[PDB]
């Protein structure tokens, strides 16, 4: 019987964040504190007998500032299956090259419509959306959309996508969307996973985009490269990134962008910029502290427009720490600490602290 069917292949989870977060100005006029604590309650059903499978998620937020971040919020989303490929409709929150849902702060950022998942066929997977709104990861109400940087409004987003396996080690990807009165955007990748004894990926990715509708007339072009070296217990990675045209990367004001030197604070997807980025990473279990983690990384810009002259430049530091207890009763028990610096001539500068405690627990 299906409604039973939904509850017996059901599963059921809640999270714990508390949150800290710091922004110090060198303009100190503007520096913002932050203690919160977050509740986020996920559910997904099983689905109903037959050829269509129907099932229903919904996710809980609850958030509230210790002293926005400040309400509750209960997201449902309908679901359809057929074979492996998945349909849902309402509260959606998943990541793509066009179009990517934050959580980065106490309560993760959703989207509203429909999104469209293809089970992987002859090694293709294809993806499709239509949104209508954006609930930043900070506020409960969903609003229309408008562009980071760039301004605009519009009440709906689309994509569609293929991500294609060439080889088993190399995929290809075409991604075309479009922010309704506002800009098109096309994105093709392709990333190569070399495994030896051991790794190297190298990831590859150029976007343009120009102005939809009757919005003013936009022009941009991103190219992005990262190579990511796994040795052992260590990873570097070195990217390049340059973005062109008369235009900033254009995206979704709220969401992530999809940029191989996007980081902590900056995306580094201002007009005409040219970036490098050197990153570290070190897991501390080969050495015997499971749980332990520690990232670190520089990003470095310049050629940036002011006016008619491309002598902006920037740099940003990022270094993460991190503790996941791994026995006794405090178990899965995670703490976090991200901590930025960033430097320019064409903004300000800033040091940002983000403190997260984040506890996971399977209710069944
Ligand atoms: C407050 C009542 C708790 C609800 C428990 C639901 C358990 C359903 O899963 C059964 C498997
Ligand atoms: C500055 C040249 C831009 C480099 C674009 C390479 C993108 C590779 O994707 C190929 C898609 O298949
Ligand atoms: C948490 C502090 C992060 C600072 C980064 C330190 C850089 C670590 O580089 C060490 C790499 O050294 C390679 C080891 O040299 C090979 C010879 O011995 C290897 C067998 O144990
Ligand atoms: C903000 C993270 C601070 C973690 C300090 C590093 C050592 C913690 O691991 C202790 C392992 O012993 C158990
Ligand atoms: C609508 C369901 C929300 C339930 C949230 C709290 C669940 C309480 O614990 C249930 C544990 O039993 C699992 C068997």
């Amino acid at each position: 019987h299906h409604h039973h069917d939904l509850v017996e292949d059901s599963h059921a989870s809640l999270e714990l964040r508390n949150f800290y977060f710091n922004r110090d100005f060198r303009g100190a006029r503007d520096n913002a504190d932050e203690w919160a604590q977050g509740f986020l309650l996920r559910l997904e059903s099983g689905f109903s007998e037959g050829t269509v499978g129907f099932g229903v998620d919904a996710i809980g937020l609850l958030g509230f500032k210790l002293d926005q971040d400040d309400y509750a919020k209960l997201g449902l989303t309908a679901k359809a299956r057929v074979s492996n490929s998945l349909l849902k409709v309402g509260a959606l929150h998943f990541k793509s090259p066009l179009v990517s849902a934050n959580d980065t702060r106490l309560l993760p950022e959703l989207f509203r419509g429909a999104l469209l998942d293809v089970q992987e066929i002859d090694g293709l997977t294809l993806r499709g959306a239509h949104l209508d709104r954006n609930k930043l990861n900070s506020s409960s109400d969903y609003q229309v959309f408008s562009a980071n940087r760039i301004g605009g409004r519009s009440d709906a987003f689309d994509f569609a996508g293929g991500d294609y396996r060439l080889t088993p080690a190399l995929t290809a990807s075409l991604h075309q969307g479009r922010l309704k009165d506002i800009y098109r955007q096309t994105f093709a990748g392709l990333v190569h996973t070399l495994d030896l004894g051991r790794s190297l990926k190298s990831d590859l990715r150029f976007a343009r985009a120009s102005e939809d509708g009757g919005f003013r007339e936009l022009d941009n072009r991103a190219f992005g490269a990262l190579f990511s070296l796994r040795l052992g217990a260590h990873a570097v990675a070195a990217g390049y990134q340059r973005i062109s045209g008369d235009d900033p990367y254009p995206y979704i004001a709220g969401s992530d962008p999809y940029l191989v030197n996007f980081i902590q604070i900056g995306d580094f997807g201002n007009v005409d910029e040219r970036s490098w980025q050197l990153r570290y990473d070190y897991d501390f279990g080969a050495l015997g502290l499971p749980g332990l983690s520690f990232m670190s990384r520089y990003v470095s810009g310049d050629n940036v427009a002011r006016g008619a002259a491309n002598d902006g430049k920037e740099w940003e530091r990022n270094t993460d720490l991190g503790y996941v207890v791994q026995s006794g009763p405090l178990k899965n028990l995670g703490v976090k600490w991200r901590n930025a610096t960033v430097r320019s001539n064409f903004a300000n500068d800033l040091d940002e602290n983000r403190l997260i405690l984040s506890y996971s627990l399977a209710l069944w």
